[PDB]
């Protein structure tokens, strides 16, 4: 049959290996730095397993040449190494990553080599593009105008598993999640560009209604303007892509900001494993380590929405052990010390489920001047003793695309991405049919 | 072994029959009006099945006498018939219902007869009492004062299945759900009684935070004052029991109220199967049946929270087909005609899940004057191709109590209810151990 090489040892690797190895005519080889990882990832399906250093050009060529396609699920800074090897060996490539400037530089050689490098085909990017392109194509074909494109996505605990101060669980690092509300954002609104500064992003966070059961808030991503050219919606007045969190998340982060706790400046208060209450005493200039004095210094620095929120946030600080004798992870700055504690206390437990939510909302003006709003909505949950939704919604599109590269449903050569119905339709159909994963499409009544 | 009679043909009956019949030493007989129902309810477990008219004293005695205990899962107005028969036959009884004045009248004969009639042991009442008594008993035993008791419960769609205008699904009638926001309410707050009139209940509805993931609102039930004597918390300043719904539910109902749609007065506009848009035209005095004119008459009658809510509610009316040519169920009044449409459009589908949420929150003042807040929280979901949470959370406590009546863990005789640790502890322990059902107990940090 066909020989598939998978590079990676993330949780995303497991469903890809498992769904592909289940096919009798596909032989999977798992490659990680350490043979044991790969043997472990490969063990459930009895796949071949090897060790591999991707920076070793010769080692990398040897194994790519033994295969028909390589799935690169390693950090995106390594894709160029993989692709350089694929050019040399004439091997096809599949990634879930945004096309990088390094890959664009290789693009003429990819074409000359006659290989297919399929990109941007997990969840985000991937599934989002499939369904955005689908509707916009339908709207344009019917002579319609896409006046508004809104798109919001989050990976969150299932609501029943959300009871922590952020309504958020880490797998595994928290630094990016935390700093996200201190980024700038640029998007289209009502026929003009709006930009929000780092300082001002926090205040933009607002409830975002999807279904009655959920309490989502949203904030815009760094740059939504790229989707105008990407989806060819020059006529759109409003184009905003953002992130979903649960209620309370921005207010919690804001309080931490006001306390200086997202500052990454080297600061000796965080140099050594002292008690959290002593660290905060020194950092906030509190009278003492007593909960009462710590709260006084927080109160003097924080702007609270109301007493209920103040009570909630301070209780969350208490839950985190910030007012306690628990010893800090000595990371040498406020931010990383905070992140270490968040990470330690807010991981998934074995009977807990994650969730992916993604909704596109389209405001359409038809030729006759009539307007309508459509939604395309995905809610997906992890399976206890199975795969997380975060793993499955990346891994399954990747597996489907790999099979389509192998059998020529996805026709190259070239540096391809899910930007047209011709590539997109077969993937959407197979994703729904095989895995039950699809976006519910509704017109707002 | 032991012989158990089950009266009932509700969805609650299935898990009770099934969990009890799985026991080798329990022989279940299912009794409904029609042999086929009972044979169907009994079929999965191969239980005995009979037909039975509960108003026929002789038929009822015959079968009770053949059994060691009867589980009465039929309407509460029939329990007296069952209990009169149990007195005659000396058979024990288990119900999930609040003790009625009719049962209290029989109480001295129950005692003289030497039978045990166990009551109020499903979810609400049942599980709620187990855990409320538990904490209050713990607080009192440690010399503490229960200053505040808050308790909120709802049966709702899982959030992923909540996408309808009410965030609510019917199984099967909607009339009570709808009129609930037009009831009065009486409770304790800050050391005084507060009462809310029928008209004013709507305005009391407010967000109620349990976990970040969920968007709950709550309103108080008809009478919370009874829990002071029931749980013996004379020292409580605040005692409020209420119902949980999802965000948007009260505002939707309020709009319908403003339109006169919850009026049950005989009204010929609803006498015959005309189109919804024609019915509303006549009822609202709209210019025409056009969506535009219907909305105009709604706008002229309704107070909207904001444009987003107005848009949401009107869209929901559209979804319901109220602006459409769909023919009304001719119920002869506005309310029942509305309820028929709600019921028709908002039932569970086969791959959908329900949810039960119940939280007690206790504000405690300890002897030393220190205060703390505790929560006890249950979130439980239905199983696709299995039992709903609404069925399981009533049926399992009933099954456990029945086994305890049979084996004398619950010691009678008498008209008993789950009001003390002696009765309550064994049930809570078995509910957790056998079914994984328990309330998570936390101190607010």
């Amino acid at each position: 049959g066909k020989n598939v090489l998978l590079l990676g040892s993330g949780f995303v690797a497991q469903p890809v290996i498992d769904t592909l190895a289940a096919n009798d005519d596909i032989n999977v080889t798992v490659a990680c730095r350490t043979l044991a990882n790969a043997q472990a990832l490969a063990k459930p399906s009895g796949s071949k397993a090897i060790s591999l250093d991707v920076t070793d050009d010769s080692a990398l060529d040897k194994v790519l040449a033994d295969n028909d396609v390589v799935i690169s699920l390693i950090p995106y800074t390594f894709h160029p190494n993989v692709v350089k090897s694929a050019i040399r060996t004439k091997t096809d490539v599949v990634t879930s990553s945004y096309i990088s400037p390094a890959l664009r530089e290789l693009e003429p050689e990819i074409v000359k080599a006659g290989i297919t490098v399929m990109n941007e085909i997990g969840l985000d990017p991937g599934i989002d593009h499939l369904y955005a392109v689908k509707t916009i194509d339908e709207v344009h074909r019917a002579g319609g105008k896409l006046k508004s494109f809104l798109s919001y996505c989050g990976g969150l605990p299932a609501p029943e598993d959300s009871d922590n101060p952020l309504g958020y669980k880490f797998s595994w690092s928290s630094r990016g999640v935390l700093l996200a509300l201190r980024n700038s954002a640029k998007y289209w609104k009502d026929g003009k560009i709006e930009t929000v500064s780092s300082e001002d992003l926090m205040a933009t966070a607002k409830p975002y209604f999807i279904y009655p059961g959920y309490a989502f808030v949203c904030y815009p991503n760094r740059d939504s303007t790229l989707f105008k050219d990407l989806y060819h919606i020059p006529e759109a007045e409003t184009v905003i892509r953002g992130t979903l969190r649960y209620q309370g998340f921005p207010e919690f982060v804001k309080a931490l900001v006001d306390m200086g706790m997202l500052k990454d400046d080297a600061n000796e208060i965080f140099s050594k494993p002292i008690a959290w209450n002593e660290a905060l005493k020194q950092y906030l200039g509190a009278k003492s380590t007593s909960k009462e004095d710590l709260i006084a210094s927080i109160d003097s620095k924080a702007t609270w929405k109301d007493d209920e929120d103040r009570e909630r946030i301070l209780s969350g600080f208490a839950w985190l052990g910030l007012f306690s004798d628990a010893k800090i992870t000595p990371r040498g700055n406020a931010l990383d010390t905070l992140c270490a504690r968040l990470e330690e206390l807010m991981q998934y437990e074995d009977n807990e489920r994650d969730m992916v939510v993604l909704q596109h909302k389209f405001g359409i003006e038809w030729a006759d001047g009539t307007t309508e709003t459509r939604t395309s909505t995905l809610v997906d949950y992890g399976k206890v003793g199975g795969y997380s939704s975060m793993a499955a919604t990346v891994g399954y599109p990747v597996a489907i695309a790999t099979k389509f590269v192998l059998d020529g449903t996805i026709k190259g050569p070239g540096l391809l991405a899910p930007y047209s119905p011709e590539i997109n339709d077969p993937i959407m159909k197979e994703l729904k049919d095989k895995y039950g994963i699809y976006l519910k499409e509704k017109t707002v009544a």
